This record gives C-alpha cells, structure tokens and sequence, in this order.
C-alpha cells in the first residue's frame, strides 16, 4: 500500500538516498518510481520547509500521493517528469544557495509548483495557435491557449480535497500568497509566456539581479521554473537521447491521429517531416541554451549547466552530420547512437 508504505517510510535524510543526490551530475530518473514520493518528502525536509511552515506530515503524504496520481501515462508528460523537475528545483536550492536571493515562501512555492505543473497532461499539445506548421513558428510564438491554467486548477482541486490541504493552517494572507505564487509559476511553464518575458529577463541579467527588487523576484522565479522544466538537457548524452525518444513518441501519437483524421499536424509531430536531431538542435539553440545562459549570467555556479546543454547540442550536431533520422523506428529507440558517439 503506497500510503501505509509512505507513512512507514517516515522522512529519510537525503544521505539515505544517495551521496550524490544534491549533485548536478545526479540523474533523478534513475530512482525507482516507487521511491519517488519518499524522495519528495526527503527534499522538503532537507530544505527545512516541513518544520519552518509546520506542515502536517500525514497531510503532506496524502498530498504527494494525490499529485503523483494526478499524472497520466503519456511517454513524456508523466509523474517521472514532474519528479525530475522537482528534483532540479532542489538542486538549484542546494547548489545556487537560493535562500540568499529569494524568500523562503517563494522557493517553497517553486518546489510545489514543479510537482504540480503538468497535472493531468494527456500527451497532447494544441496550444501553439500558429497558422504555419513550421517548427520555427512554434519556437517563436508568444501567444497560445494556455493549457497551464488546467494544470493549476488540478493543483487547487487536490488542495481542496478533504485531508490534502498542506497549507490550510496558514494565515489567510500567506495562503493567498502561496496560491498566487503557484498560479504565476505554473503559468510560467508556457513557452509562449517565456517568450513574452524574455526581453525582461535579458534586461534583468544586464543590469544585475537585485534581491530587493520585487519584479526581479517574479522574473527569477519564471526563469528558474523553465530551467527546472528543461533540466533533462543538463545531464549526459543518455538522458537527452532517451528524453528525445519520449518527447517524439508522444508528439507522433498526436500527429499520427491528426493525419489519419485528415488534418495537418505541426511539422515536429509529423513523423514524415520530423528530423529529430535537427529539431533537438533547433530547440536547444532557440530555447534551452539561452535559458541556461541567462541562469549562468545571474549565477556563476550555474555555468556547468549551460556547458552540459551546449555539449549535448554538439552531440546532436554530430548525430545530424552522420545520420538522417526522419521520424522514429518501429521500436521508438535511438539507443544505437550511444555507441556511435562512444
Ligand atoms: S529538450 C526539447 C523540449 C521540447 C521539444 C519539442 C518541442 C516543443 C516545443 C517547441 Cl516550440 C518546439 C519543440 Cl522542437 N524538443 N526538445
Ligand atoms: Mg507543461
Ligand atoms: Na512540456
Ligand atoms: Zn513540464
């Protein structure tokens, strides 16, 4: 039983999970899925949020289980994505020393937002609102349908479930503050939102981060959230390769249906038009690398993250020069590439 087992698991120290658990080299997708709820509790305890906010541990256990259950099983947008995004939030706390830059409550909200940010994703994305089917239209678009309102609504539905409100003992002001933070942070996972605020993020990085500037706190939270969402690109080759398989398996299931029903899919969802290495390069150069470059500009200790993403972009570039990979094979695996690179 998940609940009894999670109650019996108490709250472990992070040293009981792995000595590298707080390292940027750690791959949280290596952790067995049955141990991830325990790891969530361990991270919250290690960041001192359980004690400092007087969180009821049974209520938190139930909350964690409800959030996990609120994910479906498409290839990419599942609980293991939310878990690995949440783990990266913890890595930023530990390695960038976020308490020196943000309030305790903003960091707590960021972590809970990471857990909840893709709730009830069904492996479909019809959000781009572009007339072209080109990947470039998608990579530049700053408007869309905002699916992220639903993810937030699912989070609030969990909090409004009897026995699951981890914040119900908060003051009315702190309760509203937490929910407003969750809304803003979850809405920030929309790439259209990121593209709307990009110029303001650049301006912040140019002038320098001001810990006394409240607009800078807002912008930084958005940047950190997107950096958590894309953190699979900051690990090694095997992670970026595996995640590309998942992203495109998910995309192609949508696109295959759209094509079958006589509709034009986005080109990145059309297995006949989607050159995966080239698409990965484009996403990394347009979206991911600039995010981690901004992060490095604000936090010199984040330099290794940018350099990992850049290294992974160069791996995909080598792949693109040696292979023409249009769509995915019938088994959805490009794992032969691991031996090709070394
Ligand atoms: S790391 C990563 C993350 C997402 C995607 C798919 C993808 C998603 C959105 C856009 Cl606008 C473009 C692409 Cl190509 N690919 N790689
Ligand atoms: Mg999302
Ligand atoms: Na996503
Ligand atoms: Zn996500």
């Amino acid at each position: 039983d998940e609940y009894t087992k999670l109650l019996h698991d108490g709250i472990q120290p992070v040293a009981a999970i792995d000595s590298n658990f707080a390292s940027f080299t750690y791959t949280p997708r290596s952790l067995p899925e049955d141990d991830t709820s325990m790891a969530i509790l361990s991270m919250l305890q290690d960041m001192n949020f359980i004690n400092n906010y007087k969180i009821d541990c049974p209520t938190l256990a139930r909350f964690c289980l409800m959030v996990k259950k609120g994910y479906r099983d498409p290839p990419y947008h599942n609980w293991m994505h939310a878990f690995s995004v949440s783990h990266f939030c913890y890595l930023l706390y530990k390695n960038l020393e976020l308490t020196n830059y943000l309030e305790d409550i903003e960091i707590f909200a960021l972590f809970i937002s990471c857990m909840c940010h893709d709730l009830d994703h069904r492996g479909t994305n019809n959000s781009f609102q572009v007339a072209s089917k080109s990947v470039l239209a998608a990579l530049y678009s700053s408007e869309g349908s905002v699916m992220e309102r639903h993810h937030f609504a699912q989070a609030i539905a969990i909090l409004n479930t009897h026995g699951c409100n981890i914040f119900d003992h908060f003051s009315r002001k702190d309760y509203q503050r937490m929910l407003d933070l969750m809304r803003d942070i979850i809405l920030a996972t929309d790439l259209a939102h990121h593209l709307r605020i990009f110029k303001d993020l650049q301006k912040m990085a140019e002038v320098g981060y001001d810990r006394n500037n409240k607009q800078h706190h807002r912008l930084l939270l958005c940047l950190l959230m997107t950096s958590c969402d894309l953190s699979d690109q900051t690990k090694g080759w095997k992670t970026t390769r595996k995640i590309a398989e998942l992203i495109y398996k998910e995309f192609f299931s949508q696109g295959d249906l759209e094509k079958a029903m006589g509709n034009r899919p986005m080109e990145m969802m059309d297995r006949e038009k989607a050159y995966i290495p080239e698409l990965q390069i484009s996403f990394m150069e347009h979206i991911a690398m600039p995010i981690y470059k901004l992060l490095q500009d604000l936090f010199p200790k984040a330099a290794e993250l940018y350099e990992r993403v850049a290294s992974n972009r160069e791996h995909w570039t080598k792949v693109s020069h040696k292979f023409t990979i249009r769509g995915l094979p019938s088994n959805n695996s490009l794992d032969f590439l691991d031996e090709e690179l070394e």
